[PDB]
C-alpha cells in the first residue's frame, strides 16, 4: 500500500525528506479538487489521509458526498477532536392541543 496525504505544503516538506509519504498541498478550497483528481485513483492504492482544516470547507458539498462515497480510507484530521454537545426538552402537556384538534 502507498501513503497518500492531503494537507499543506510544509506538510509535504516534512515527509518528502524521508520520501516515505506522499503528501499534497491544498491551500484553497477550490484548488482541493485538483488533488482529488489524483486521489480518485490513488484512493484504492493504499491508505489516504486528509486534513479537515480544508475539507470541512465543503460540508454539504464534500463531507456530504464522501459521507456515502467513503469507500477508501480517507483519514481526516481535525473536525471533532475534543469538544462537547447539548440537549433539549419539551412540555408534554402541549399534546393536549391534539385532543381538541
Amino acid at each position: 500500500m502507498e501513503l497518500a496525504v492531503i494537507g499543506k505544503s510544509e506538510f509535504v516538506t516534512g515527509f518528502r525528506l524521508a520520501g516515505i509519504s506522499k503528501v499534497y498541498e491544498t491551500p484553497d478550497i477550490p484548488a482541493t479538487e485538483s488533488a482529488v483528481r489524483s486521489v480518485l485513483e490513488d484512493k484504492s492504492v493504499g491508505i489516504l489521509v486528509m486534513h479537515n482544516d480544508d475539507i470541512g470547507n465543503l460540508p454539504e458539498v464534500l463531507r456530504k458526498n464522501l459521507n456515502e462515497s467513503v469507500q477508501p480510507t480517507v483519514v481526516a484530521l481535525g473536525g471533532s477532536g475534543s469538544g462537547s454537545t447539548s440537549l433539549r426538552e419539551k412540555i408534554k402537556q402541549a399534546v393536549g392541543v391534539d385532543l381538541w384538534k
